[PDB]
């Protein structure tokens, strides 16, 4: 849970994806890429108000320095979000860690936690119409796993999840928009 960290939940880091490059084009991608700088930095704050230990997954540190927050170098050139978690579980010091997506402008504590109360190993991430493969507990355990099929070139973390199993977390009706992406021209 949130207001005492270490307390009801065991899982004391979080995650928090930012990418490589740039994947959105056209000519208003300079309003999504602006936006999306707040966007991180929201979810940034939100995992600081439920975790001990917030980190920022990302291919250029200082790209990302306006965070004010610990950067985890994402070495690899190919941007997949199968590497972000590698990455992510490489670093982990604890067994279960949070991974959270650093796109989702509405995130909200309480979604972050109603996914810790239901936590369940291996993985257990949210769903609501779409399955958020990038909200959710990871297990450390799954390194060598996520390896072998990066390894294979199978980038797909639906072949991922499939593979090593995975619990649903539904999320409730009146959270589900706090798992929406920024879109819409």
């Amino acid at each position: 849970f949130t207001w005492r960290k270490g307390s009801l939940s065991k899982v004391n880091t979080c995650y928090v994806l930012a990418g490589g490059k740039s994947k959105r084009f056209g000519e208003d991608k300079l309003l999504y890429e602006i936006k999306g700088k707040k966007v991180i930095e929201r979810v940034y704050e939100t995992a600081k108000s439920v975790f001990k230990e917030v980190y920022i997954v990302a291919k250029d540190r200082e790209k990302f320095s306006f965070l004010n927050a610990p950067v985890v170098l994402d070495e690899f050139e190919e941007s997949a979000s199968i590497i972000g978690l590698y990455t992510a579980l490489k670093h982990a010091k604890e067994e279960n860690v949070f991974v959270l997506s650093g796109d989702l402008p509405l995130m909200k504590k309480e979604t972050v936690l109603y996914v810790l109360e239901n936590f369940k190993e291996p993985v257990s991430v949210a769903k609501t119409e779409k399955l958020h493969t990038l909200v959710g507990v990871y297990s450390k355990k799954l390194l060598e796993k996520i390896e072998e099929r990066i390894k294979k070139g199978d980038y797909r973390i639906w072949a991922l999840l499939k593979d090593v199993g995975y619990n649903e977390v539904e999320i409730p009706e009146e959270l589900r928009y706090t798992l929406l992406n920024m879109n819409t021209k």
